[PDB]
């Protein structure tokens, strides 16, 4: 398997691959045996792996250790294995080195960098709900209860959120010192009075122009649905109450075969009397 | 949005199957609509949900048509149930005829065939 | 279908309503005529007598 | 029996085979009496065994020790064998070195 890839932060280096066990290869006619513990080195020049060819160790489940070494002045691997990892060379003509290298960080508990904590707090639903502020609905305003900061009530058709840092009692939502109104600013309104017409009459007719009715519509339609459900109940009751065709046919066939057997192999009176008279 | 009124859930725990009319878990968002120059004709986009018992609202064509469609589907299902029941479940004529034929064969066999007691007596006689 | 207009006046809704009421009554009549024919308890009784 | 195969990650080396016991191949007209303990050496050139012909031992049930030695500048097999095992040479005309079951 050919291996291609680039290496960042390293202009020149050496890549070393060593097997952890013996390998058997049949890409060649004479079967090739690969010994473990022997390192094969390849050049890494201009941040590119020059020509990395290693046998497939995929179906053999044999693991190979890959390592990246810096080069001294002699183009020879110095040994602080900058990036070392165990991986399995798959069965493909060319594989990318990025797949083989593991992805992740060992020291994952070290990062607390404000931005990260902000993202964590925002993304989590529970921590986001903790940082809420904002209106806290409580219902219609009354002078017999206590409204804390951010508590939002309804009063005379407006919505008012209390801004008093201290609890307030009996203080009207209209006085701007401790409440403030939540604007709506609705222009060119559509639904005001047509939706409220309905009118209460009319079940079955054809000329009275029963345009807006909804309550009588509901009543007649639940009557219709009750009639349909009672019809379904009657249908099921009749279905369980009558006899099935196939069952009756099977029972009748059993009775008929028993009947023909009885008629065939039995002593008819005439034959018995004739034999007796012969006797 | 419920029957023309907007509501905000004020229950910390998640809620389900609670009507917004319950002020213990919901807050209704009041709107005055002050002297607005536009007052036109619209409908109520509330699908049929049995909340129409006391409802001075006006139903949109969509809810009525959808309820009519499902009612007709149920009626068609009942009709097809009746159809596939009649032809495969219930029938009386030929059942009665075959039972009568079996009964006639039964009485014929009872009359014609000899009693075992009579046969024993006759065999005793010889 | 679709939320465009609201009317649903007494010229198309009650026609369908009457159609559905009539068809439900027709199904009721068909159920009534179907239940007048065949049975199970009587058939089982007579079959047991034959047995 | 002729043993054939390649040895990866080894440009050049030696293959040593040693019989466990006395062998008699009567196939050859002058019945070859192969003696044990004597290590026959063959060459692994260009990662390939050069010419490894060995008498079969399936018939008489005698083991043979196979070792693969690296080679230093003096052409002396470095005795710590990179690989070594014991196997029965199968009675076939040609056998792969990989399929020799230890």
């Amino acid at each position: 398997t050919n291996i291609v890839g680039r290496i960042g932060f390293l202009t020149t280096g050496k890549l070393g691959i060593k097997l952890r066990g013996v390998l058997i290869d049949e890409s060649t006619t004479p079967n090739t045996t690969y010994l473990p513990g022997i390192e094969s080195f390849f050049n890494i020049t201009a941040n590119v792996l020059t020509s990395v060819s290693y046998p497939e160790t995929e179906t053999q489940n044999v693991t190979a250790t890959f390592s990246i070494y810096s080069v001294d002045g002699s183009s020879n691997p110095v040994f602080p294995a900058l990036l070392s990892f165990d991986a399995i060379v798959p069965n493909v003509a060319s594989v990318e080195f990025d797949v083989l290298a593991p992805t992740g960080v060992v020291n994952n508990q070290l990062d607390t960098s404000a931005l990260r904590i902000a993202k964590i707090i925002a993304n989590d639903p529970a921590l986001a709900q903790k940082v809420a502020g904002a209106p806290y609905p409580r219902g219609a305003y009354s002078a017999t209860e206590t409204y804390l900061y951010g508590e939002m009530v309804s009063y005379f058709g407006k919505n008012y959120i209390s801004k008093s840092l201290s609890p307030i009692i009996n203080i009207l939502p209209t006085v701007t010192d401790s409440w403030y109104e939540l604007v709506i600013t609705l222009p060119e309104s559509v639904s005001v009075i047509a939706t409220g017409s309905d009118t209460a009459y009319g079940t079955g007719w054809n000329g009275s122009l029963l345009v807006p009715t909804q309550n009588a519509v509901y009543d007649k339609i639940v009557t219709v649905d009750a009639a349909i459900a009672t019809a379904n109940t009657n249908i099921t009751n009749l279905g369980t109450a009558k006899a099935d065709l196939s069952y009756v046919n099977t029972q009748l066939s059993a009775d008929q075969v028993v009947l023909d057997a009885l008629s065939s192999g039995k002593a008819d009176l005439s034959y018995v009397n004739t034999q007796l008279n012969s006797k």
